[PDB]
């Protein structure tokens, strides 16, 4: 459930993240810094809202949301999105809608690491986080 | 200036580092790996900010800052600090405040190598890096 994700996470390995950023329309410059930064992601619960804080040399983002409840989200690449995060069994599913398009992120706990799979259409990235 | 530091550096020699870590209050387990790992430090000047990335077998850190502007730093040994990094002549001074204490790092270019002097009270450590 949400408890398994409540911790401080550090990016260790990223797979195909560059092509995924290109499919989203991310420009060359921030793709550079996107391919080098290893963000710290802090997931906690304030009441029943879930809070996700990202710390990075590029930008620092913080979002709060309630499971199943749509919320506005301005992403780090400046996409104005209607987002909703829900529980899919043991995984958190994050759906972002912007300009008539859709991408999603699935967060998992696998062998004690956090695994996030990023999918936009036919482009998939997988990111791996160890608990700090 | 800052540009003299903008390169990839690799630690080659460390003088009095173990005694400095003890004085700093670093736990034994973290000290033990601190005396073995030879980190890679990448310094860059990006926009109006300076970026310092550190790669090692212990952990990877990254900070971004403008000179003279105080910022939150979580050090590799888990100190939550109020830090400020500024130019001191041709040197970079890095100050860390936590728990009513303070330590400071003086970075300099000497004979083509980056020399870092670490002070905590009357305990001093010197770390030497060669440019990769
Ligand atoms: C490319 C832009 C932002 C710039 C990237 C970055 C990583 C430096 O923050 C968007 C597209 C998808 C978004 C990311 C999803 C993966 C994560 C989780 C975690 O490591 C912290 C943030 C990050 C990289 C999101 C940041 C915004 C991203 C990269
Ligand atoms: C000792 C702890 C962290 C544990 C050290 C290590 C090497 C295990 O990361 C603190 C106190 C002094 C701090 C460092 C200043 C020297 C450098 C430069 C470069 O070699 C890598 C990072 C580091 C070691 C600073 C951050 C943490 C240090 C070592």
């Amino acid at each position: 459930m949400v408890e398994a994700f409540c911790a401080t996470w550090k990016l260790t390995n990223s797979q195909n993240f560059d092509e995924y950023m290109k499919a989203l329309g991310v420009g060359f410059a921030t793709r550079q810094v996107g391919n080098v930064t290893k963000p710290t992601v802090i997931i906690s619960q304030e009441g029943d809202k879930v809070v996700i804080r990202t710390l990075s040399t590029f930008k620092n983002t913080e979002i709060s949301f309630q499971l199943g409840e749509e919320f506005d989200e301005t992403t780090a690449d400046d996409r104005n999105c209607k987002s909703v995060v829900s529980l899919d069994g043991d995984k958190l599913v994050h759906i972002q809608k912007w300009d008539g398009k859709e991408t999603n992120f699935v967060r998992e706990i696998k062998d004690g690491k956090m695994v996030m799979t990023l999918t936009f259409g036919d482009v998939v990235a997988v990111r791996h986080y160890e608990k700090a």
